């Protein structure tokens, strides 16, 4: 008895589909991603095809029912993720943005004429969009962005100006979904297309996490979103806030992938490796880690597996992605961290892979989410008191 590879057996807690649908996507990892990460990550290249590899295996937007989408379960979704992050953060980056961040809220919030018109194309990856919501000066504090949404009554369109950074996707996207103040104090959101006077998408440099991962701006100078693209069900911070729950969620899975990676290997490596006459693995110093790693890993992904279920049920709260994004994403750092250790000098080569799983580790514990804001929203939700201002 026991499996270390699944210590508390996850596998009997999967329907046959959801586990059908996971290793399915993970004989595509592994043999369409996991050949092609060294160097996409070294050199800071990210392919367009993965989007319409992906989108063709219908794991772009699981959970939508119709419009193209596969339906699924928020299980099933979070096991893609992790199968994903098992490659690449960037990677499953990509994935997710492209799901919860762009087609969630196009189904969601969006009228059935953007339904109709965009889910389709996205579904298929054969449109690569972005979520615009950070600003160089609104972060975690998305209720100061600066991009402004001027209303034009005789055409009902919006000029939109305003600069959004750190936007994944942005460089090679062809759909934008912008989110910016109006003039009523009120924010909604707005479906840019790529061409639209006014509006770049420079590429960021000097990424050093995430780097197979295309990261850019949405600069938008005086652009002129007509009536057709404003987002219908939108009004303050709350609509992508729903988003961003969905990813999240997204992510406390995928983490977990990043996790198994770097303990695979480094019980691996502890197994080949020797030293003093015998394997790392020998070593009490090591077999700590290695049960630490282990342990971590597991509380995470059982959680995961209750929110998932809570989610399809709709009982799922946004306090309780809070709670496992920044405990899965903190404890993946931890785990990629210590594997780095424990490869010794070898550790820090990129061939080792367990390198680039800590640099990466280190823009998803910041970005949806500081690992402090998510302390902040769960002891807002625990006193009933605020502490984010003063
Ligand atoms: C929430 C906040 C901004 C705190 O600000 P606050 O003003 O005090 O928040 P708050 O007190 O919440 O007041 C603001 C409005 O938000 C509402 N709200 C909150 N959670 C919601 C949810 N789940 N669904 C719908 N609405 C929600 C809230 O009730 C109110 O709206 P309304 O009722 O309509 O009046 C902060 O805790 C936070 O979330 N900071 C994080 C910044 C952020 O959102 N970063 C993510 C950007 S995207 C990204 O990083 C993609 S990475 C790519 C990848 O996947 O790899
Ligand atoms: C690779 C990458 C991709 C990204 N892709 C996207 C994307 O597609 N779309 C999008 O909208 N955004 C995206 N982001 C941005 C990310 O969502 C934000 O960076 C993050 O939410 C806030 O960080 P910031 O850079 O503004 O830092 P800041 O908000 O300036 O925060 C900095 C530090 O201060 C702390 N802090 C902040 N406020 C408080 C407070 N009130 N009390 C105590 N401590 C506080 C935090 O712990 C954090 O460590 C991406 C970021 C990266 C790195």
């Amino acid at each position: 008895e026991f499996d270390w590879q699944d210590p508390l057996v996850l596998e009997e807690q999967l329907t046959t589909d959801e586990i059908l649908i996971r290793d399915t996507f993970r004989t595509y990892c592994q043999e369409r991603l996991m050949p092609r990460i060294l160097l996409a990550n070294r050199n800071e290249v990210f392919h367009r095809e993965i989007i319409s590899e992906m989108g063709e295996l219908g794991v772009l937007g699981p959970t939508i029912k119709g419009y193209g989408c596969a339906g699924v379960s928020s299980v099933a979704y979070g096991l893609l993720a992790r199968e994903l992050e098992r490659v690449d953060s960037g990677y499953r980056s990509a994935m997710s943005v492209q799901s919860s961040l762009v087609m969630h809220p196009i189904y969601a919030y969006g009228s059935e004429e953007q339904r109709q018109k965009y889910l389709p194309q996205l579904a298929k990856g054969e449109l690569l969009g972005c979520f615009g919501l950070t600003e160089p000066n609104s972060g975690s504090d998305p209720s100061s962005m600066e991009t402004r949404a001027h209303y034009n009554s005789s055409n009902k369109s919006y000029t939109l100006n305003g600069t959004k950074t750190w936007i994944t996707n942005s460089p090679m996207a062809d759909l934008f979904v912008v989110w910016a103040r109006c003039e009523d104090g009120c924010i909604r959101g707005f479906l840019l297309e790529k061409g639209m006077r006014g509006l770049s998408a420079p590429r960021i440099q000097g990424k050093f996490s995430l780097r197979a991962s295309a990261t850019g701006m949405i600069i938008m100078d005086g652009v002129e979103v007509p009536e057709e693209n404003v987002l219908p069900g939108a009004s303050s911070l709350g609509g992508p806030f729903g988003c961003l729950n969905n990813a999240r969620y997204g992510i406390a899975w995928g983490v977990l992938g990043a996790s198994e990676f770097c303990l695979h290997t480094a019980r691996q490596y502890a197994l080949d490796r020797m030293q003093f006459g015998v394997p790392l693995a020998r070593n009490q110093l090591i077999q700590k880690k290695l049960a630490d790693m282990l342990t971590e890993i597991t509380l995470g992904l059982h959680a995961c597996l209750q929110l998932g279920r809570l989610k399809d049920q709709d009982k799922a709260a946004p306090e309780m992605v809070s709670l496992l994004k920044r405990n899965n994403c903190g404890k993946a750092l931890d785990i990629a961290r210590q594997a780095r250790d424990m490869l010794g000098g070898n550790g820090i080569s990129d061939e080792y892979h367990v390198i680039r799983h800590a640099m990466n580790l280190e823009a998803v514990n910041t970005y949806e989410g500081t690992h402090d804001i998510h302390a902040l929203i769960l002891g807002r939700a625990i006193t009933g008191i605020q502490a984010f201002t003063a």
